[PDB]
C-alpha cells in the first residue's frame, strides 16, 4: 500500500495491539475506493494459527448493519413497511401495550424499553412469544432510546416473515450473495471452520453461544476481505445492480431519530462530517451507548446525508470489531480483533487514521 | 403504433373532444416504456393552427409534480430537509403561527388551512411576506390537507433557497435539462411564442396572467414530447443519470400522509394499484379535490411503490392536463387540452386506455 496509508495504519494500530493486549487483528483501509489490508498476531493463540485476510472473526453487534440493511430491502421489495404495527407480523402479540408500537420503533431501539439482552432462559419459540407478552414499557413508543439486541433482534425477524424465507436464507439471497460476501456466515460451516478465529475473555478461547435472536442481532461472523467490500458497499450503494438492495443500503443510512448529536438509522449509527472527535471516542463507551436516552423523531427522515460519519461498534464475549466510513470521501475502516476492547479505544484509533487520510 | 393503442386512444379521446368541445388536445401514451403520440384539432383557432407536437400547453397544477421532484433534488442533494422549520430559510417568518411548520406541512398541503390561491393583490416580495405574516391557520399543522397553491408554491420558493439559484434557474438546470425537456418553459422565449397555444375559456383565447408563486405552484408550459419523457423519468428514475435527480423523483413518490384511499406525495398523488376507478374519477371532482380532509401521517414515509397509480391534475383559466402513470406497468398517459374541461372526463378516459392496456 501507500506509504502514507500503511504509516498511518502502523503508527496507530501497533500500540493499539499493545495497550489492550489483543491477540490477534486485522484492518482494512478503504481509500479512494480501494481496499488495503493490515493483519497482526494470532486467531487461535494454542494452535499459533496467525490471523489473515481470511481469518473469520464475530462481528457482534456489526450484524445489526446487516439486519438493518437486509430489512432496508424488504422495505424496498414492498414486503414490509417500517409504519407497520409490530402486531400485523405477529397476530399472536396481543398484549395491549404492543399498540402502536411499529417496526420502525423495533428497528432503531425506540418501543419504550426493550432490554439490551434476551434472557438466556428464553430459547423455544413459545419462550419468545411469552418474553414479548409480558414485556412492561417503561416509556410510550417513540420517546426513548435503549440499545438492544431484543429490539432490533425481533425486527430482523419479523422483516423477513413475508418473504417467508428463513431470516439465514433471506440474509444469504438478498444481501450475502449479490455483494460477494461468500465468506460471511451466519453459521460457519464445517469447511470454513479452520479460518474461525477463536475470540479470548479472560485469556481464554471462546466462541459465541446460541441465543434467542442471536443471528439477527450479533450472530454474522465475516473476513476482513469481505467487511472491506461491505464498506464500500455501503459507502458506494448505487454501484450496486440489485435495485431493492440499493435502496435497502440507502433506507438504512436514512436519519430517523437525533440524540445528542448522534443519528440513529437501520443498524448503522450517523453523525455529521466533520465530526467532533471527543464526540464519537467518548460517545462509543458503553456508560453512554447503553444508556436510555430521550429522542427527538426526525419528521420526516433525512435521506443518507453523504457528508456523514457512519459507524458501528460490536462486541461478543471474546470479540470486538468496528466499522467506520464517509460516504463523501470515499473512505472508510474495518477493525475485527478477537478480544472485545474498550470502545472508545477503538474509535480513538479509527479516527486517527481516517482523519489523517483527509 | 400497435392497433390496440390506436383502438382505445381513438374510441375514447375522440369521444371526449366532441363531448367536451375541445378546441385542441395532445395525447401521449407510455406502453412498456416507449410513447405513442396522437393530436387533434387546434392550438389557435382563429389562426387554424393544428395542434402539434411541438406545441406548448399550459400543464397548470401539473407543473407542481416539476416543484416536488426539484424539492427532491434539493433534499438529496442536503440543501434542505422536510423536517426543518419553514422559518429556517425565510428568517424573516417571525410571526408565531409559523412555529412548528415545515417544509414538509408546505409540500404537501398540510400546514394547516394556507388559501387555494395567493390573493391576486399580493405581488412583491414586501406583499408576499406580508401575507404569510398575517394569515392565521384553521387548524394545527399536521392534521389536514387542504390543496393549495400558496403552500406548495412558498416550497417551492423555499426549496431553492440554499442553491442560491432563482427558482426557474435551479428548474432549468437541476430538472429540465438532464432530462432533456428542451421544449419545456416556465417562461416561453420567443423563439417557442409560435409554438405557445392558447387557452380557450367562454370563447376566448387566453393565457394564464402572472401571479405570486405562479411559477412554483402552475407556471410550467410544455410540449406533449417533452411531457411523454417526464412520464418515462417518472416511471423509471433508476435510469437517471444524476444521482440526486434520480433520488429526488424517488422522493417526490414516497407517502407521507394518507387521506382515504390517497396518499399524497411531492406534487404527485398517488394509489395502490389495482385502483378503483369511481374513486380516481369522483375523487378527482373539485367539490372533493378542493376540500379538506384529515390526514393519517405515514411515519415514516412509504419509499415510492411500483404497484401505485401516479397522478396528477391540473389546469388554469383555459387549459385542462392530466398525467397518470403505474410504474410496475411502465405504462402511463399525458393528456393536454386547451379547455379547462371537468376533471372527472379526464381521469375517466385515463383510466379506460390504461386499464385496457395493463
Ligand atoms: B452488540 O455487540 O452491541 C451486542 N452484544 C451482545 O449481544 C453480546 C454478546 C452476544 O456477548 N456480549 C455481548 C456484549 C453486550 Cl450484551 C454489551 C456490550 C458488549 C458485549
Ligand atoms: B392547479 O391547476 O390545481 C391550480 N390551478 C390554479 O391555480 C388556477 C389558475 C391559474 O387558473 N385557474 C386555476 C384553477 C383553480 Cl384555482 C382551481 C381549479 C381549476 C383551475
Amino acid at each position: 500500500a501507500p506509504q502514507q496509508i500503511n504509516d498511518i495504519v502502523h503508527r496507530t494500530i501497533t500500540p493499539l495491539i499493545e495497550q489492550q493486549k489483543i491477540p490477534g487483528m486485522a484492518v482494512a483501509v478503504i481509500y479512494q475506493g480501494k481496499p488495503y489490508y493490515f493483519t497482526w498476531g494470532y486467531a487461535d493463540i494454542a494452535k499459533k494459527q496467525p490471523v489473515t485476510q481470511q481469518t473469520l472473526f464475530e462481528l457482534g453487534s456489526v450484524s445489526k448493519t446487516f439486519t438493518g440493511v437486509l430489512g432496508g430491502d424488504a422495505i424496498a421489495r414492498g414486503e414490509i413497511k417500517l409504519s407497520d404495527p409490530t402486531t400485523k407480523y405477529w397476530p399472536e402479540l396481543t398484549a395491549k401495550q404492543w399498540n402502536g408500537i411499529t417496526l420502525l420503533h423495533l428497528a432503531t431501539y425506540t418501543a419504550g424499553g426493550l432490554p439490551l439482552q434476551v434472557p438466556d432462559e428464553v430459547k423455544s419459540s413459545s419462550d419468545l412469544l411469552r418474553f414479548y407478552q409480558n414485556w412492561q414499557p417503561a416509556w410510550a413508543p417513540g420517546t426513548q432510546r435503549l440499545y438492544a439486541n431484543s429490539s432490533i433482534g425481533l425486527f430482523g425477524a419479523l422483516a423477513v416473515k413475508p418473504s417467508g424465507l428463513s431470516f439465514e436464507q433471506a440474509m444469504q439471497t438478498r444481501v450475502f450473495q449479490p455483494l460477494k460476501l461468500n465468506h460471511t456466515w451466519i453459521n460457519v460451516p464445517p469447511a470454513e471452520e479452520k479460518n474461525y478465529a477463536w475470540g479470548y475473555r479472560e485469556g481464554k478461547a471462546v466462541h459465541v453461544s446460541p441465543g434467542a435472536l442471536d443471528a439477527e442481532a450479533y450472530g454474522v461472523k465475516s473476513t476482513i476481505e469481505d467487511m472491506a467490500r461491505w464498506v464500500q458497499s455501503n459507502l458506494k450503494p448505487l454501484d450496486i445492480n440489485e435495485k431493492t438492495l440499493q435502496q435497502g443500503i440507502q433506507l438504512a443510512q436514512s436519519r430517523y431519530w437525533q440524540t445528542g448529536d448522534m443519528y440513529q438509522g437501520l443498524g448503522w449509527e450517523m453523525l455529521d462530517w466533520p465530526v467532533n472527535p471527543d464526540s464519537i471516542i467518548n460517545g462509543s463507551d458503553n456508560k453512554i451507548a447503553l444508556a436510555a436516552r430521550p429522542v427527538k423523531a426526525i419528521t420526516p427522515p433525512t435521506p443518507a446525508v453523504r457528508a456523514s460519519w457512519v459507524h458501528k461498534t460490536g462486541a461478543t464475549g471474546g470479540f470486538g470489531s468496528y466499522v467506520a466510513f464517509i460516504p463523501e470521501k470515499e473512505l472508510g475502516i474495518v477493525m475485527l480483533a478477537n478480544k472485545n476492547y474498550p470502545n472508545p479505544a477503538r474509535v480513538d484509533a479509527a479516527w486517527q487514521i481516517l482523519n489523517a487520510l483527509a
